């Protein structure tokens, strides 16, 4: 009669719903193949046109009995079978989020972020979970910012005209203590142009080179000595048209000897430390020449223009030979600064 396996065990507890669930047999052909909650209500399946394999297509529950019956004919006469099991039950759950956005076309200093929305206390789990396809294909590794947030980038800039598929496939998978995803998550992004601005301290412009080419000098003044510009490799995050930067946000009064409340026009965001390039139409008889600001790269109104229409998230600015240290690996827009070995090795644990 016909033998018939299944990819779950009857009795089984804790079994996880990152997988459908199977029903195959052998010496002969399934008839129909059901799979019920305890309420009696059925999971969606299909069985293969030659019949010889089921399985479910919708994602099965957390917390939940399952009920499998099976029915196969052969040439031996028929058999069916019954099996229940249980899938995990969470102590919590989250849900992750991913940039960058499906569809977008990005530069080629931006790197894969994962953010999940509570603490991941198995970060190997999170990793494993997460499959990223490149083509070109091309060597990255994983690397945790904080305890919610893990990146993914190459040992080099993606290189112009490369296809980034991500699969967060978090459901059903255990991230440590209890915790599991709520749901899995997917997107597809596109390296663009290879755009990456360098600003030299020591001339005081910012050159913006597309493919290797120059195709803009800016005059640019940075971080006075007291507030430097942090040398190091920056990626181009958020543009906003207009801005408020404002003292009282943290606690210092606006109405202080160091309160302020700018409008800032054409701004470009590089790091999470709040480095813009934008328009700084007060100190363009310093451009080039004298460094006068808290550390944002200020350059005339219609060169932040210019660098708001031109420059797209993931491109990157490059700063070199000022008084500053160096931008933190994990600022956030500072990921590059991290040395390959470092990066790679990774620190999941
Ligand atoms: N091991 C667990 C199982 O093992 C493997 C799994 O194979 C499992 C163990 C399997 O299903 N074994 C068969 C022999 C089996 O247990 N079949 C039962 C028959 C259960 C039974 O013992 N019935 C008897 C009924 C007749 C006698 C008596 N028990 C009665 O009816 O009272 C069924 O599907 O209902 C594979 N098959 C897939 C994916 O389709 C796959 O590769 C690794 C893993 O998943 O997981
Ligand atoms: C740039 O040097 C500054 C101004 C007033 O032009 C700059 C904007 C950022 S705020 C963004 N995030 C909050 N820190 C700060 C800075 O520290 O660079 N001031």
């Amino acid at each position: 009669v016909p033998k018939l396996t299944a990819s779950v065990t009857d009795g089984a507890v804790g079994v996880t719903v990152d997988a459908p669930v199977s029903v195959t047999a052998a010496d002969g052909v399934l008839a129909a193949v059901t799979m019920v909650n305890d309420n009696g209500r059925p999971v969606a399946g299909r069985l293969s046109p030659d019949g010889l394999r089921w399985s479910t297509t919708e994602q099965l529950g957390y917390n939940r009995r399952y009920t499998l019956n099976a029915t196969a004919l052969g040439l031996g006469g028929a058999a069916t079978r019954q099996l229940t099991f249980q899938t995990s039950s969470p102590a919590h759950l989250t849900m992750p989020y991913v940039m960058p956005g499906d569809g977008e076309v990005v530069g080629v200093g931006e790197p894969v972020a994962i953010r999940f929305d509570e603490n991941i206390a198995d970060r190997g789990a999170a990793e494993k979970a997460i499959k990223i396809t490149t083509n070109p294909p091309v060597e990255g590794a994983f690397y945790w910012l904080n305890n919610r947030e893990v990146r993914w980038r190459p040992e080099h800039f993606w290189k112009p005209g490369t296809a980034v598929d991500v699969a967060v496939n978090t459901y059903g998978v255990d991230l440590g203590e209890g915790m599991f995803g709520e749901d899995n998550v997917q997107t597809h992004f596109t390296i663009g142009d290879e755009v990456i601005a360098t600003a030299d301290d020591n001339t005081k412009i910012l050159t913006v080179r597309v493919n290797g080419e120059v195709v803009k000098s800016m005059p640019t003044s940075m971080g006075k000595d007291s507030t430097p510009t942090a040398n190091g490799i920056y990626i181009v995050g958020s543009r906003y048209k207009h801005i408020i930067m404002d003292s009282s946000t943290y606690g210092v009064p606006v109405n202080s000897p160091n309160g302020y409340r700018t409008d800032v026009d054409w701004a470009t965001q590089i790091s999470y430390s709040g480095v813009f390039v934008h328009s700084a139409p007060w100190s363009v008889g310093a451009q080039g020449h004298t460094n006068t600001s808290h550390g944002c790269l200020n350059v005339s109104p219609s060169n932040a223009q210019w660098f708001y229409d031109h420059v797209k998230r993931g491109d990157i600015v490059e700063v070199v030979n000022t008084v500053g240290g160096t931008l933190p690996g994990i600022d956030g827009l500072g990921d590059w600064n991290i040395p390959w070995d470092q990066w790679r090795a990774g620190n999941a644990k």
